[PDB]
């Protein structure tokens, strides 16, 4: 009897940051999303949980990827922007919204992590209120 001692929690593969077959563009709005929006959010005191895929193994959150089926994080977004992965600003904004929404789904109002996401989302909405063009 192994008692399933060898079945251990693992993280899923991270989201793709490059797809040569995906249509992509460099737009002023996407350049701004990288240079202004992401890079100021990245420097925020609360950015650190969001700077890379949730590592459910390290955090001992074995239920995270049971609950969250569309993970997203700013590290993935930053790579996508740097790799010219996106067709338009709205695709990138959708990834930000997914990142915040996942946090609110998995956690509860008043949790430290949710207060962090709320603060970043406030700054995010302030920054994207006006894009180029
Ligand atoms: C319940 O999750 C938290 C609660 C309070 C503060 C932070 C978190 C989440 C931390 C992360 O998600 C995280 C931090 C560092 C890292 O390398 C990977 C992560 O998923
Ligand atoms: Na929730
Ligand atoms: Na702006």
């Amino acid at each position: 009897m192994h008692h399933h001692h060898h079945h251990m929690s693992t993280n899923p593969p991270p989201p793709e940051t490059s797809n040569p077959n995906k249509p992509k563009r460099q737009t002023n709005q996407l350049q701004y999303l990288l240079r202004v929006v992401l890079k100021t959010l990245w420097k925020h005191q609360f950015a650190w949980p969001f700077q890379q895929p949730v590592d459910a193994v390290k955090l001992n959150l074995p239920d995270y990827y049971k609950i969250i089926k569309t993970p997203m994080d700013m590290g993935t977004i930053k790579k996508r922007l740097e790799n010219n992965y996106y067709w338009n600003a709205q695709e990138c904004i959708q990834d930000f919204n997914t990142m915040f929404t996942n946090c609110y789904i998995y956690n509860k109002p008043g949790d430290d992590i949710v207060l962090m996401a709320e603060a970043l989302e406030k700054l995010f909405l302030q920054k994207i209120n006006e894009l180029p063009t």
